[PDB]
């Protein structure tokens, strides 16, 4: 356990064995990658994001979260991969390698950890944070459903012992206010995907309205060509739409915020499988899902370059 050449890559991690990668990545490419602490969790873990830049200064950005949803571990598992490829294909890939001479990637592997490291000692299937309510019983909020984009609009619940709970108001949640805040600041994103599972779908604005975005026939189009990519490896299939048009209303969403702030590129994978196994999907099928979604990803920055 000396390198990143010998981490396993085909197995489920805990938050300190990925917090600790990250460092080892930094160690070893220190000219490529640097870890930005962002804010705090709930509970008071730090909350990382791994750069990747070649140079220059607020360079275009691509913003990339996994984790959101502690119990879809393919997520951050697939996050980890990524991160590796990324150092790996540069000046080896030349698409890959035109993409990081002109844009920085920022991908925040556990966006997060309070409820990652709840699914590793209490209950698997928490999805929520962890913070805690006053007048109840029940703990934490869906990040996905704290967002200001239609907050509190139907789509969400405003009952703290629901699974899809949407706060006291927008940006509650530390975990999204830190994402929100580093963006705002930032002001040069192009692109923000965030990453969940499952059921194979690629998903643009809006969740919560029935308006079609105006930039809806180029985004479908670069949607479709994501999907086509990624299934040509293992023939994988994924459906692709709107977020509203196809697993229905969902307000407060982050790619709904990030459209709404000018991000055109705004998009949600959801990952393998489609049910049979679900938030359990076996590790064997880490690998395969980390290559196949890295096609469709590639698809869509190499989008946003020539944009
Ligand atoms: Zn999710």
């Amino acid at each position: 356990a000396r390198s990143t050449n010998t981490f396993n890559y085909a197995t489920y991690h805990t938050l300190d064995e990925i917090y600790d990668f990250m460092d080892l990545l930094v160690a070893e490419h220190p000219q490529l990658v640097s870890k930005l602490q962002i804010g705090r969790s709930y509970e008071g873990r730090p909350i990382y994001v791994l750069k990747f830049s070649t140079g220059g200064s607020n360079r275009p950005a691509i913003w990339i979260d996994l984790g959101i949803h502690s119990r879809e571990w393919i997520t951050q598992a697939t996050g980890v991969w990524f991160a590796k490829k990324f150092t790996e294909d540069y000046g080896q890939d030349p698409s890959f390698t035109a993409i990081l001479d002109s844009m920085d990637i920022f991908l925040e592997i556990v966006t997060n950890p309070d409820g990652f490291a709840f699914t590793h000692s209490q209950n698997r299937l928490w999805r929520k944070t962890r913070s805690v309510t006053s007048s109840s019983l029940c703990v934490g909020v869906d990040a996905n459903r704290n967002w200001d984009a239609g907050f509190g609009k139907a789509g969400a619940s405003s009952s703290p012992c629901s699974e899809t709970y949407h706060g006291k108001y927008a940006n509650s949640e530390v975990e999204v206010k830190s994402i929100v805040d580093f963006v705002k600041d930032h002001g040069n994103f192009k692109a923000f995907l965030s990453i969940h599972s499952y059921s194979q779908l690629l998903l643009y604005p809006y969740g919560y309205t029935t308006q079609s975005i105006p930039d809806k026939t180029e985004l479908n189009q670069v949607a479709k060509s994501a999907v086509a990519a990624l299934k040509s490896l293992y023939g994988t299939s994924y459906k692709y739409g709107s977020i509203i048009t196809t697993i229905y209303q969902a307000s407060g969403g982050s790619i709904d915020w990030s459209y709404n702030q000018g991000i055109k590129y705004s998009f949600t994978f959801e990952l393998r499988d489609t049910g049979r196994y679900g938030f359990l999907l076996p590790a064997s099928q880490i690998i395969p899902t980390a290559q196949e979604t890295w096609l469709g990803v590639l698809t869509i920055m190499e989008h946003t370059v020539n944009n």
